């Protein structure tokens, strides 16, 4: 059955709750973003109302084949009424079309559901600042102090300079970027822009990008692999064997590969800075691991919550074991005692 952390008290709403069949009492199902864990269970067979951003609606329609009559897209930063209740969608700074939802309950309680998010200080001057928020449903992915990472901009700068140098040294080098869902598109778009190239990709991946309301998208991407010097492949193929194999397929148009694996955190965040990063190399193929995150670091999450001063926090990630819940509760209490709420 649908857990209490996916239910909004004193409404018939749920959030990211599509895997449990019909939820008893639910009149509207919200979807924060188009990642499979969150949408799991949605298909052309679903016949209840779904509320979401415009981008998330394009994806539901075109990729999942959810029928149009059930898609209710809402604009961002706008007070809207849903089934008698005031809501606002806000940018979550996660992947394209990802939202946080603000719910103003009839009794006067205010609830923020973050979805998946990367906390940023620009969120401190949104509509959130206008009133007290009583309850917070929080993306706790990286809720432990070891989880540090550079800014998105530091990581992009590094990727840009690295790719530019390699292709100026060898104009027959190909650049490859790994991918498994939506998100982290700036990696491959910024590399292609410094090289004066479009991004080449499969038909399925191109169809995904064509849903994302990216300005001038037709000038940035193509299905003609031949004509382009940055290619996208599934993350699973970003290894020496997969990359040599792809290089055979391209028709000796390239004689070297430089590849990027954008990942979350892995244990080497605790010493290395982005400027120290060096690749793994075997022959004419090099692979760089770059920690481009679309989730809050511990420090970014702590700042956001200390500003917001919620009366209660409800975790939405790593809630499956008592040890994790216990550890998270300890950090929430520290934050509260330091900030005085
Ligand atoms: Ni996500």
């Amino acid at each position: 059955t649908c857990p209490f952390y996916k239910k909004i008290p004193g409404t018939g709403f749920t959030v990211d709750a599509f895997q449990y069949g019909v939820v008893e009492g639910c009149t509207a199902y919200f979807l924060t973003h188009f990642h499979s864990d969150h949408y799991a269970g949605l298909s052309k067979h679903f016949t209840f109302p779904v509320y979401c951003s415009e981008i998330t609606g394009n994806l539901l329609k075109n990729k999942l084949h959810v029928q149009e009559q059930y898609i209710h897209p809402l604009p961002l930063d706008t007070e809207c009424i849903v089934n008698g209740v005031k809501v606002v969608l806000l940018d979550a700074n996660h992947c394209p079309g990802a939202v946080m939802i603000l719910f103003y309950l009839p009794n006067g309680t205010v609830i923020l559901h973050t979805g998946d998010f990367r906390a940023d200080p620009s969120m401190e001057r949104s509509l959130l600042a206008d009133q007290k928020v009583h309850m917070l449903y929080l993306d706790t992915t990286y809720c432990s102090p070891e989880y540090t990472f550079p800014s998105q901009q530091e990581v992009i700068r590094f990727a840009i300079n690295t790719a530019f140098e390699a292709v100026t040294l060898n104009p027959h080098a190909l650049v490859v970027c790994g991918t498994y869902s939506i998100g982290k598109e700036k990696v491959f778009l910024a590399i292609a822009d410094v090289l004066g190239s479009k991004v080449g990709m499969s038909q399925e991946k191109y169809k995904t990008l064509q849903c994302l309301n990216i300005p001038e998208i037709n000038s940035l991407i193509t299905t003609d692999m031949c004509s382009s010097l940055v290619h996208l492949l599934p993350m699973m193929q970003i290894n020496f064997k997969g990359l040599q194999s792809h290089l055979k397929k391209c028709g000796g148009k390239y004689n070297q590969i430089l590849a990027f694996r954008p990942t979350g955190w892995t244990h080497s965040n605790k010493f290395t800075r982005i400027a120290d990063v060096i690749p793994q190399t075997k022959g004419n193929i090099s692979i760089y691991g770059i920690p481009y995150s679309e989730h809050s670091s511990y420090l970014e999450m702590k700042r956001f919550v200390q500003w917001l001063k919620p009366q209660k926090i409800i975790p939405t990630v790593n809630v499956g074991t008592w040890k994790s819940r216990s550890t998270m509760e300890k950090y929430f209490r520290e934050w509260k005692l330091e900030a005085g709420y």
